[PDB]
């Protein structure tokens, strides 16, 4: 299972340890794939070949949900991981973009995401 | 029926007002689980998407992406001017012609917008 991990830049310096505890979980399961022209179409190659696609949206970003909505036009089978102690209101698009099977949000807390990739993959 | 217009930004307030008033100049402005799905219609009737980028939003990512997906002449307009660096997925998302993306400053908006229209009309000049 190639397994495309999203995240944001802002949550990549903020949510630094949290990303790399997400990246090395998913190694457990499958092979994990992760000018801007160059950017985009390398990120567009992997979301294409991904089996899953994997995205931490508590940070608001451009860039994730827009491969959030490339990845929902390429029926990927997506998880999304939202944490509410942030104290941030997840954009209702991306919720509402939830059908409970083929794209999910799930609500942690930083402290069980092992646990729950662990679940959703066993 | 006059063209449909479909404007995104983040849920600057005076901007986005400045942005539709103008857009309505030449068509209708069209713009949990129930709002995306009106969103999504939105998307599909669109004959043009217009974006305000300079708040990262994952709301209008996830928009534009769909649009992408949906062919749809796309134009985002971003202000270099609020501090932020726009995402790389965004402006790697151009092709200067059905997607782009342009740097603006907030009082000469609808001059850009009209430059858009006048360069590529959705409804032709009257002779
Ligand atoms: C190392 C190789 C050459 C490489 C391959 C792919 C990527 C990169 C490097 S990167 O670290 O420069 N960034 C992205 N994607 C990206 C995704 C989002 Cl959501 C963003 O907001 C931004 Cl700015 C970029 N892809
Ligand atoms: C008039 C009716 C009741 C109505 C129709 C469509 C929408 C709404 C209300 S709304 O004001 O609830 N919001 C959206 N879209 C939306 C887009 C982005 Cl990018 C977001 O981040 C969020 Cl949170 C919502 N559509």
């Amino acid at each position: 299972p190639a397994l495309y991990f999203c995240g944001s830049i802002r949550g990549g310096r903020e949510d630094r340890t949290l990303y790399e505890r997400i990246v090395s979980r998913l190694r457990r399961f499958g092979t994990v794939l992760t000018g801007d022209r160059l950017i985009h179409e390398q990120d567009l190659e992997w979301l294409q070949q991904a089996d899953v696609v994997v995205a931490e949206v508590t940070q608001p970003s451009l860039g994730v949900g827009y491969e959030l909505g490339r990845a929902v036009a390429f029926n990927k089978r997506i998880l999304c991981l939202f944490r509410p102690q942030s104290g941030r209101v997840l954009s209702a698009m991306i919720r509402g973009a939830a059908d409970g099977s083929r794209f999910q949000v799930w609500d942690y807390e930083e402290g069980e995401v092992e646990a729950l990739l662990d679940r959703y993959f066993e």
